[PDB]
């Protein structure tokens, strides 16, 4: 079904196999420091470490949940320790060209984009500069949709575009629906319940529903009793076509996706 | 989209606004006794309590997982305990006329026949008699299939069939894919994978996947480990249309069919 591979430098995805899972990466930030210190990197390292263990064939690491400048301080040494001690490709969730330029160097192999290039669409040249695999997250500053899946699919086209202007090559553009920004809780479930109308732009898509606040609105749940509404979001989510999920609970979700892989035949 | 509902005596289930739990109750019986004593009937209660509490809407109680005369006065007393303490319909999970017939007088609302009338013809005539629904589920006493879907649908008509002819109503017919159940491990994902052909038959379907072996045989983890597989085939049966679940982890079960159902629309 995918005629490529996901080629990450010393590390390749195949996107037939299985569903990938991309582990969120906890960085809870050092007060008292610019980045860099022990506890902190300690602490990311050993979650990455964690994760690798639970499933995990991706760790996400973020540097704001705040100043470029500051953002990479923290960042970049969370990046070195973590691609030197845990054997699995790392993506930078950045929307910043520089923070990316800067992540990669540093040893990041994926962009992980929730602006979809256009917030800083010089970070689409970085992209191609580094030939490396870049998210495309469907983000906007409204939710005034005439119809919610066609102007996604439209906007997901209008970040494709630039990706393919600044020279990013088909195999490395990965698709997301970015389920909760710039929807409504009821706009989130109908993203959901269409999902697999992304297809159709012939590009993997990545989902991430992990803990968000929809499955609160309709669990009346908090963040941390959300792990049977967000397995319910994944599962759905494959049984609709994604190539990965984004996800805090590893070994939760690899096996919940690791049994819908073998009923779909995947 | 279903334009009755199932009408279980004083209890009256509607199909249409959720999926429906069936909580499996554990049903430890004392060594020392015929049945009826104490401690077996009130782990009995207090286990239907809890699971009412977590999101059950039925109870399924079972008499063996060995005589039909012993085999009854297991599960009379307690439907008899349940039924009074225990706001929800009873099935009775048996393939047995007698025990059905038994179960009913005691207070049981649904029959659950793991035989789908095949065992014991004459307890579709009860089913009949009581005016009571009762499920059908796919059953045989071989894997010899020439097309795995193809033959439990007319596997499962020739249970309608019966069940028909001694004078079972439409309205009370639920059917049952009996996943698990003469099925060798491939063939069980097969069916979760085609669970929407059950569908043109036109009745309801129930689902029972809970911690069942295939679920191990494809996550290589024991008994106790098997909630995430469980909630994966779960979910996957309520996007293929399942009306109900039958399930031990009614709490984890609830809260994914929940979501799956605001997910999907219904
Ligand atoms: N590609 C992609 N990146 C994302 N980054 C952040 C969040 C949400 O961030 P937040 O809820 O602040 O924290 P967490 O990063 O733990 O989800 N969601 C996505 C997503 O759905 N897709
Ligand atoms: N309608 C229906 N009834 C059933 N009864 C027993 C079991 C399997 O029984 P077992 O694994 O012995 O124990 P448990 O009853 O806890 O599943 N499965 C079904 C099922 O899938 N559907």
């Amino acid at each position: 079904k995918w005629d490529y591979d996901l080629r990450c430098g010393e590390y390749t995805l195949n996107l037939n196999e299985k569903t990938l899972i991309m582990g969120i990466l906890n960085v809870t930030p050092d007060s008292f420091s610019d980045g860099g210190s022990y506890n902190e990197v300690d602490a990311a390292v050993r979650h990455a470490k964690e994760m690798r263990d639970e499933g995990a064939h991706i760790i996400d690491i973020g540097g704001e949940s705040v100043s470029v400048e500051e953002e990479i301080k923290r960042v970049v040494p969370m990046i070195q320790a973590v691609s030197k001690e845990v054997k699995l490709p790392i993506s930078i969730d950045t929307y910043k060209a520089e923070v990316a330029k800067q992540a990669i160097e540093a040893g990041a192999h994926i962009i992980n984009d929730i602006w979809g290039a256009k917030a800083e669409p010089k970070i689409a040249e970085v992209a191609a500069h580094y030939d490396v695999p870049i998210i495309l997250m469907h983000n906007r500053d409204n939710m005034n949709y005439r119809n919610l899946m066609a102007d996604m699919i439209a906007d997901l086209y209008d970040s494709i575009k630039i990706a393919k202007d600044a020279g990013v090559r088909d195999e490395n553009i990965i698709l997301d629906p970015g389920i909760g920004f710039a929807k409504t809780p009821e706009q989130n479930l109908e993203a959901m319940r269409n999902l697999e109308q992304l297809n159709v732009l012939g590009y993997p898509v990545l989902l991430g529903t992990s803990r968000k606040s929809f499955i609160g609105h309709v669990l009346d749940l908090p963040v941390e009793e959300r792990l049977e509404g967000t397995g319910a979001t994944v599962c759905l989510g494959i049984e609709k076509g994604c190539e990965f999920v984004r996800v805090h609970d590893v070994k939760e979700m690899s096996r919940m996706a690791k049994m819908m892989d073998a009923m779909i035949g995947k």
